[PDB]
């Protein structure tokens, strides 16, 4: 099934953020997900330093690493400039949390969220598809306000 | 320029195996290849072992590595499956050795060169392109006998 809410993952979240933190220990995130490839559910969690950027894949349910792949950053990005682009992870809600809340504000099916950082608000984006319709629902990480509902 | 046969490289190709294989230190090398990027001319070495398939990009020249990727095998490929195409490497010729010896089967200027290895054959494959046409060479990487010349 494709529904993210009537699923139970082994992995939680947290762990695979510290998985990330674990082996790239001067990197920040800039980017989580967690989504369905094929007969796996997935996070990919993604990071920067002053010179690379560093993209991991993780079995929600296993914790088998499915890539691990460092490339050197681009001219305009080195030396902390792609450092701005970090998540603010402290102290948020659980994604469980976030998906009840945009369930609220647009029925559906859950088949993705992400965490991502615009205008120095972290917050969830959930995608929820209804219909025909396929829906990004963000939600401020820290205080549940729905901050914008978009019909992609 | 993009003449292969009018560069010198820094570092040499040998140089670009032992830094993969002093990451890797159980893979088998796969494929190898120099390529022309941008302003940079750039090693690909691909191995894998009974798990994953790893990928690096190393500069010709500053020996920086611009790429290192592993991602986990595909079921059919596990278990040393993958390892079936590891090139032979040992006692061949250098890649100017190779050009040289497509150069003369065929004129024109060499783009780009790789080591490759079909029916239990590792073969250099020099690229050239001549007028309209681009040709890929195929020359015995230990004999120098050219098996296959095919215009792309
Ligand atoms: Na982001
Ligand atoms: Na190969």
């Amino acid at each position: 099934n494709e529904n993210l809410m009537e699923q139970d993952f082994k992995v939680p979240y947290t762990d695979a953020i510290n998985i990330f933190k674990d082996k790239y220990k001067d990197a920040d995130i800039v980017d989580l997900s967690l989504e369905r490839d094929l007969n796996k559910f997935v996070y990919t969690v993604e990071g920067v330093d002053d010179n690379n950027e560093y993209k991991m894949k993780i079995d929600a349910n296993t914790k088998d690493v499915l890539e691990d792949k460092t490339e050197k950053l681009d001219s305009e990005d080195l030396n902390g400039v792609a450092r701005k682009e970090k998540l603010d992870l402290n102290d948020i809600m659980t994604p469980q949390q976030a998906m009840e809340i945009a369930l609220k504000e647009q029925n559906g099916i859950v088949k993705e969220w992400s965490l991502d950082k615009d205008l120095d608000v972290t917050f969830y984006k959930i995608r929820i598809d209804k219909d025909k319709n396929e829906y990004d629902i963000k939600v401020d990480s820290k205080k549940g306000t729905v901050l914008k509902v978009e019909k992609e």
